[PDB]
């Protein structure tokens, strides 16, 4: 059911944060659900300020849109940026000040496993062009979990490594030749790297990719929009097909199509 990205819509509004706090962060959900959850769990992480640990919880869609969470887990590790993930049951975010990735099962609010990802830069060594101490960015796609980052050795270039979900060992790596600073984020799609360069803070395009079945890279154009004008995350969701992002206060999804 894959396929390369060949268009992306106009962002839909799905929520906007109560105060300034949730001026950035990362929603999510689980594209493979695990008990007691469902494919309409929605987490959501405001992360402005200097020690973000509140997860907020919902278990209904309807409820993430308009009404209050079902649960707040208070994060034991302090968590950086806007690159967590949540698959199968557990989040999975970088501690802040560090190039740890944490598994935090969601339903036992246990730590399953921690692990630095080797030779990251971290905590604005390798950001995205914004910044935003964006340096690790997980990633979920049809395959499973995903790590981008860079390194001193890949020369700044965009790392992309496949993570083993249960104790984060690292599975295998790809070097790809993009400058990852050079880019406002980054998604994989069906073991494809793309990536987001703004051109403004409200126009973007997807500009580049590279396929880890081929190691083949490509430069693409395909414009979309950042309606409030500040991005700090954009992500793939595997299961719903589209793209999860946060926008100014503004937690977003957009509509793609796949070749
Ligand atoms: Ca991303
Ligand atoms: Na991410």
């Amino acid at each position: 059911g894959c396929g390369e990205l060949v268009w992306v819509g106009e962002p839909l509004t799905l929520r906007t944060a109560e105060t300034i706090t949730g001026k950035y962060g990362v929603w999510m959900r689980d594209p493979k659900p695990t008990y007691p959850y469902t494919q309409e769990t929605t987490w959501r992480i405001d992360t402005v300020g200097t020690d973000v640990r509140q997860v907020f919880e919902y278990d209904l869609i309807s409820q993430f849109m308009q009404g209050y969470p079902s649960k707040v887990h208070i994060l034991p590790r302090p968590l950086e940026s806007t690159g967590a993930v949540v698959y199968s049951g557990s989040l999975y975010f970088q501690g802040a000040e560090s190039r740890t990735v944490i598994r935090y099962e969601l339903n036992t609010e246990t730590v399953k496993a921690e692990k630095e990802i080797p030779g990251a830069g971290y905590h604005g060594q390798f950001p995205y062009s914004w910044g935003g101490y964006t340096d690790i960015d997980l990633a979920v796609d049809e395959a499973g979990l995903w790590v981008i980052y860079s390194t001193d050795d890949a020369k700044g270039a965009i790392v992309l490594s496949k993570l083993n979900p249960e104790n984060l060992e690292l599975e295998q790596t790809w070097e790809t030749n993009i400058r990852k600073q050079s880019v406002a984020n980054a998604f994989i799609i069906c073991g494809t790297l793309y990536t987001v360069s703004s051109y403004t803070s409200a126009d973007a395009t997807v500009n580049f990719a590279y396929d880890t079945g081929t190691g083949i890279s490509k430069t693409l154009t395909i414009p979309f929009k950042n309606r409030y004008k500040y991005s700090s995350m954009i992500d793939y969701n595997p299961l719903e097909k589209k793209l999860f992002a946060w926008d100014n206060l503004n937690m977003v999804t957009y509509d793609i199509k796949l070749s």
